[PDB]
């Protein structure tokens, strides 16, 4: 059984747990940083979006970020930087008909799901300061132990 | 299979896949119509830790952050729609086959993305498809769109 739902909050997720993210229509889904070498934001882009510059507030900064979604699925744009002064790069995309995404702190790395349902897979970004990574979660969420990653992947891919 | 052709600069014909077969070229393809579409495919080898690399795209020197945690090759699809804009990392093809594609079709530029063997096609829109030309830095083949199923097979299984 999933642990949740939890309402949107700002907290320090424990190690070895998946945060399963369940947006409705929030532009910004998750902001995670340790304020030293990790800044990850997941943005949500609805279906049938023409290439356009959209405005997002990320870690209090006003950013204009080019997005497109030619599909009838939802896209999570994973935006990353490793330096406080840098611009965000569009690192990964999750293309989803479940509208579920993932975040986990494990093994000196921050993990997300990417690719296109139902073949979304995990990948990571490296950090020397995992313990200080804190998340503003803008959405309803659940917590799943890493031991149950297979169910977390089933949910992300099939709902 | 029509090829292999050598690296060249030319205007690909509408409704044909260019099937790109790098060895170790870091810039695989540069395509533009010099008005509303610039695409560059960059090749990032297996097991590259997060770093800044230098690429010359359309005569401009760029510093682009890249990373590849996997045992697959990654093609980073860099894109802009305006000559003054920086490139954005728009898509990635994560490949065991070291094959990528490009096609001018239906007022769009088409490429493959995702992870083999489930890579699929998506497009970027242009209002001037006919003027899109490509510098191709790799050996390549030419497959009609009528045989796109074979082109997807090659992308996904080699």
């Amino acid at each position: 059984v999933l642990d949740g739902p939890y309402q949107p909050t700002n907290f320090k997720p424990p190690n070895d747990y998946w945060i399963l993210l369940n947006p409705t229509n929030q532009q910004v889904v998750l902001e995670g940083t340790n304020k030293t070498d990790i800044w990850v934001a997941l943005l949500l882009v609805e279906p049938n979006v023409t290439n356009q510059s959209r405005q997002y507030t990320l870690f209090g900064e006003t950013k204009q970020i080019t997005v497109e979604n030619n599909t009838n699925k939802w896209k999570f744009f994973e935006m990353f930087r490793s330096n406080v002064s840098a611009e965000f790069q569009h690192k990964r995309t999750l293309t989803s008909d479940t509208k579920l995404a993932g975040f986990m702190k494990f093994y000196n790395s921050v993990w997300t799901f990417h690719g296109e349902t139902p073949h979304a897979t995990t990948d990571y970004s490296s950090t020397s300061n995992l313990s200080e990574v804190e998340t503003v979660i803008h959405v309803e969420f659940y917590i799943i132990p890493r031991s149950q990653e297979s169910k977390c992947s089933e949910y992300i891919n099939t709902g």
